[PDB]
């Protein structure tokens, strides 16, 4: 209906040829406090195992969301001043790194009150360094994308293939770095 | 935000350079360490006995935070937070010294030689202790363009002088890593140098 602050589309694949998009939300309030993150719909932990043997660890998608927060402070915002709330609705449950540029653009959006364009959907693991690293099902997201009226995709450079110029209809924009999705989808 | 090139090992024979990026703030609060990429926990038994650990992986993240201590640094008074890229639970001990040169650059600013890597578990006194899969290691650091190559003392073998095209240097100690990785930092607009 309309760029919208919080509200930023983001992308997954179940399996080699299968992806959707998914409609992120995002709150921030004045901290309480010390500030806090919040994340609903994600896996919080992963167990990986063996016969004898197994490990466990945070999710990629927690993961992904403290490397977010950082990200956040080196660009001089303060994510403590704020309590944080992230919102995977559905009820669906999802990991990977791949959210991270998406989460980092609805927080950013969210602290500055400036939307996020409508039309975009995104992909792409975020570094400390503010870089956008590849991710996995870079086509069947793209197509995803497309099916649910997408205009726009923003995709990691280095997911860049000569494939992807023959898809039609969606304007495909790799990036190197989170500010230059901020530049692509930010509106006033 | 600092990179330091670490290596993993997969199988018994494939190695992979790892860009180990580290940042470190003025705490916003009473200070903290994360680390995420890595394995937390590992459970090793079966249903009649079995038991839970820390991972090595987080064990070394802790015995790097003594040996900053030990060396007259307060990590206390950082946000520190490692980040082991992409998307496979890392685990073990190895990159004890990567993580160390990691803070101790952030901490000082004194940059890291971006053609060094470097595979060694890091002791309480400091000390640098043997790793394993130390020739897939140096293979992929080779593969990867580094030019250097740190390795724990007691890794020195016969057969790693027939590896070409890289420079292979064993240590002792983490003092001596830092020797070795650490640049000297930019002089402009300063008061005094700084040299190594
Ligand atoms: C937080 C989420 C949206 C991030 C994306 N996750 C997914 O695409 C993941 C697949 C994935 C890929 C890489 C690593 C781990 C898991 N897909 C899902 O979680 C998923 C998709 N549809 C229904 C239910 N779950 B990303 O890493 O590709
Ligand atoms: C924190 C990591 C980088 C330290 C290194 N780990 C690895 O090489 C481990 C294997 C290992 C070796 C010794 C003890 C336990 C596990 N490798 C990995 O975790 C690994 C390697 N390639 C891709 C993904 N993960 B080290 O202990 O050799
Ligand atoms: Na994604
Ligand atoms: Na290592």
């Amino acid at each position: 209906v309309e760029p919208q602050v919080g509200i930023v589309n983001g992308l997954a694949v179940y399996g080699p040829n299968s992806g959707s998009l998914l409609e992120i939300e995002v709150s921030v309030t004045a901290a309480q406090d010390k500030g806090s993150i919040n994340i609903t719909g994600i896996a919080e932990e992963e167990s990986i195992g063996s016969q004898s043997k197994s490990i466990r660890r945070k999710s990629m998608a927690k993961g992904s969301v403290e490397n977010v927060l950082t990200v956040l402070r080196t660009m001089g915002m303060k994510p403590s001043d704020y309590d944080i709330h992230i919102n995977f609705p559905g009820g669906i449950p999802i990991d990977g790194p791949s959210a991270g540029i998406a989460m980092a653009a609805g927080i950013f959006s969210a602290i500055h009150k400036i939307p996020i364009d409508n039309t975009v959907a995104m992909t792409g693991e975020i570094s400390l360094n503010g870089l956008v690293k590849p991710i996995g099902g870079v086509i069947p997201k793209i197509k995803a994308a497309k099916q649910s009226g997408a205009k726009k995709v923003i995709i990691p450079y280095e997911n860049q293939q000569a494939i992807l110029k023959q898809i039609d209809g969606i304007e495909i924009i790799a990036v190197k770095t989170f500010q230059e999705v901020l530049d692509e989808i930010l509106v006033n």
